[PDB]
C-alpha cells in the first residue's frame, strides 16, 4: 500500500508516535517519505547482505528475521515480511524499540541527511489530526 501523506500521519498518530521519545510526528512522516516514498512494500538490499524492509526500511541484520542474513539478531522478534503489511502496526512497534536504543532517529540515514534540522512540521501541515 502506498499511503498518502496525511493518511499515514493519522495512522502514525493513531499508533503511539506523535512525540514518542521526543520526536514530533513531522519527523516520522518525513523519515517514511525519504526511506520508502510511503510504500509499505519497499525493500532494499545492502552490501553486507542484509535487507531493509517496509515503510521505515528496518534492517534485517538486527531487527527482523528474513532467513538469509547470517548472524542476525531479530531484536523485534518478527519475520521481516510482517514489516511489508498494509497494516503498519508491526513496523511502528519495531521502530519504537529502535528509536529507544540510545541513538534516537539517527538510526535512519535518510532522516539524518534529509529531515534532521529541517522544518519537519511542514510534513503534517494541512492534515486533519
Ligand atoms: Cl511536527
Ligand atoms: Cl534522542
Amino acid at each position: 500500500k502506498v499511503f498518502g501523506r496525511c493518511e499515514l500521519a493519522a495512522a502514525m498518530k493513531r499508533h503511539g508516535l506523535d512525540n514518542y521519545r521526543g520526536y514530533s510526528l513531522g519527523n516520522w512522516v518525513c523519515a517514511a517519505k525519504f526511506e520508502s516514498n510511503f510504500n509499505t512494500q519497499a525493500t532494499n538490499r545492502n552490501t553486507d547482505g542484509s535487507t531493509d524492509y517496509g515503510i521505515l526500511q528496518i534492517n534485517s541484520r538486527w531487527w527482523c528475521n528474513d532467513g538469509r542474513t547470517p548472524g542476525s539478531r531479530n531484536l523485534c522478534n518478527i519475520p521481516c515480511s510482517a514489516l511489508l503489511s498494509s497494516d503498519i502496526t508491526a513496523s511502528v512497534n519495531c521502530a519504537k524499540k529502535i528509536v529507544s536504543d540510545g541513538n534516537g532517529m539517527n538510526a535512519w540515514v535518510a532522516w539524518r541527511n534529509r529531515c534532521k534540522g529541517t522544518d519537519v512540521q511542514a510534513w503534517i501541515r494541512g492534515c486533519r489530526l
